[PDB]
């Protein structure tokens, strides 16, 4: 759960993320799949994040606040966050 890039003017970059950073923990709970930060992202706009990192072999804690699209039916999360290449 690595970023591999962070979009400027973004959720995430408001919350100090960058490229490299590895998500640790969301809500004090191990992100032990991408997929859960995905769906934590899409379905809480406006909820505010507690997320601990690593960067560079250290620790922070950010707050991260999705913000909202319109999705199509329904208005979604987003983040701004370029998930690592595949």
């Amino acid at each position: 759960p690595v970023l591999e890039n962070v979009q400027p003017n973004s959720a995430a970059s408001k919350a100090g993320l960058q490229a490299g950073d590895r998500i640790v923990k969301v809500d004090g709970q191990p992100l032990t799949q991408w997929v859960t930060f995905v769906m934590l992202v899409r379905d809480n706009p406006g909820k505010s994040l507690a997320l601990e990192i690593e960067r560079q072999g250290s620790p922070l804690s950010l707050t991260l606040i999705p913000e909202s699209k319109p999705g199509n039916g329904k208005a979604i999360g987003f983040v701004g966050i370029e998930p690592k290449v595949i």
